[PDB]
C-alpha cells in the first residue's frame, strides 16, 4: 500500500515502542503516561496491560506465546507479563544502565540494548546468567531487533549505523542504509528485510537480504518517529511519537 492508516488509539503521550504479535495485535508503549497499551486487530478500543510501577517505558516485544516484554527504562528494569496473566514479572538482569530497546526470539531470549552501558545484554529463557553481545563501538544505541535465524541487529543511534550479529558469530557487518539522521527503532521481517525509523529524517526505510540498495516506504508526515514493526502479512507499524500516534502501512 501507499495509503496509511492511523490506529485507532487514544490518549497517547509520545509513545516510544510497538510490537505486533501473530494475530496482529498492536502493543505500544505509551511512554509519556508510563503505560503499555494494546489494541486487537479490528478493534477500537485500546486496553491497558496491567503492568505496575513502570516509569518512562521506551521498548516492547511480544514472543510467540504472547507474554508481553517492556523495557522500564526510568527504572532500569525489564517486566514481563504472560498473556491473560495480571503479575507482572521483573528480568533478572545485573547492571542495566537506562536500556532502550528490547526483541524476543524464537526461543524466549530476551536481548536489551543497554543504552548506557553501550552494549547489548541477552537472557535466556529460564537463566539468572546474562551474556553480552559480541558487537564493538557501538554509540549510544537504541533499538534492537532478532530474527528467526537468530541474527541481532542494533541501532548504532550515535554512530548513524544499523549493525548485525549473526547467531554464534564474533564478526559484526555493519548494514549498507545510507543517509541515515539518528537511526532509533529497528524490526526484521520473516523474510530477513530489516526496517529502521529514520528518526532525524522523518522516515522510515528498508534493506531486503542480500540487497544493498534501501527503500524509503510511503509514510507521509511523521514527525521524529521512534519504534517500528512488521507483522507477518508485511504490514509495518510506525510510533509516531512527534504526533502522539501510532500509524500503519498495509502490504
Ligand atoms: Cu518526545
Ligand atoms: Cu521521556
Ligand atoms: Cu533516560
Ligand atoms: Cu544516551
Ligand atoms: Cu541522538
Ligand atoms: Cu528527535
Amino acid at each position: 500500500s501507499n495509503t496509511q492508516t492511523v490506529l485507532p488509539f487514544t490518549g497517547l503521550n509520545t509513545p516510544s515502542g510497538v510490537a505486533v504479535d501473530s494475530a496482529g495485535t498492536v502493543y505500544v508503549t505509551d511512554h509519556g503516561n508510563n503505560r503499555v497499551v494494546k489494541l486487537a486487530a479490528g478493534s477500537n478500543t485500546q486496553t491497558v496491560l496491567p503492568f505496575t510501577g513502570l516509569n518512562t517505558p521506551s521498548g516492547v516485544a511480544v514472543d510467540s506465546a504472547g507474554t508481553v516484554y517492556v523495557t522500564d527504562h526510568g527504572n532500569n528494569r525489564v517486566v514481563k507479563l504472560a498473556a491473560g496473566s495480571n503479575t507482572q514479572t521483573v528480568l533478572p538482569f545485573t547492571g542495566l544502565n537506562t536500556p532502550s530497546g528490547v526483541a524476543v526470539d524464537s526461543a524466549g531470549t530476551v536481548y536489551v540494548t543497554d543504552h548506557g552501558n553501550n552494549r547489548v545484554v541477552k537472557l535466556a529463557a529460564g537463566s539468572n546468567t546474562q551474556t553480552v553481545l559480541p558487537f564493538t563501538g557501538l554509540n549510544t544505541p537504541s533499538g534492537v531487533a532478532v530474527d528467526s535465524a537468530g541474527t541481532v541487529y542494533v541501532t548504532d543511534h550515535g554512530n548513524n549505523r544499523v549493525v548485525k550479529l549473526a547467531a554464534g558469530s564474533n564478526t559484526q557487518t555493519v548494514l549498507p542504509f545510507t543517509g541515515l539522521n539518528t537511526p532509533s527503532g529497528v524490526a526484521v521481517d520473516s523474510a530477513g528485510t530489516v526496517y529502521v525509523t529514520d528518526h532525524g529524517n522523518n522516515r522510515v526505510v528498508k534493506l531486503a537480504a542480500g540487497s544493498n540498495t534501501q527503500t524509503v516506504l510511503p509514510f507521509t508526515g511523521l514527525n521524529t518517529p521512534s519504534g517500528v514493526a512488521v507483522d507477518s502479512a508485511g504490514t509495518v507499524y510506525v510510533t509516531d511519537h512527534g504526533n502522539n500516534r501510532v500509524v500503519k502501512l498495509a502490504a
